[PDB]
């Protein structure tokens, strides 16, 4: 499913997982999302182009303030 996992940085010290989901779902669903420390998270979506998508067109977007990027 690594077609499908994008590893997302720079989020908010407030930022949590369903926040993140929320603003995610702009590319497609989502089936995995959880935070981790240092601002990151890891997010899997149903499809490889939900995650293709996400990373063309949600790249250096803000969330809650702050800047995330996306790979």
């Amino acid at each position: 499913g690594s077609h499908m996992r994008v590893q997302v940085s720079g989020l908010s010290d407030e930022t949590t997982w369903h926040t993140l989901k929320d603003h995610l779902r702009q590319a497609g669903e989502v089936t995995f999302c959880k935070v981790f420390s240092g601002g990151r998270a890891v997010v899997e979506f149903v499809t490889p182009e939900d995650a293709a998508r996400a990373i063309t067109e949600l790249q250096a977007s803000e969330l809650e303030g702050a800047t995330l990027f996306l790979r």
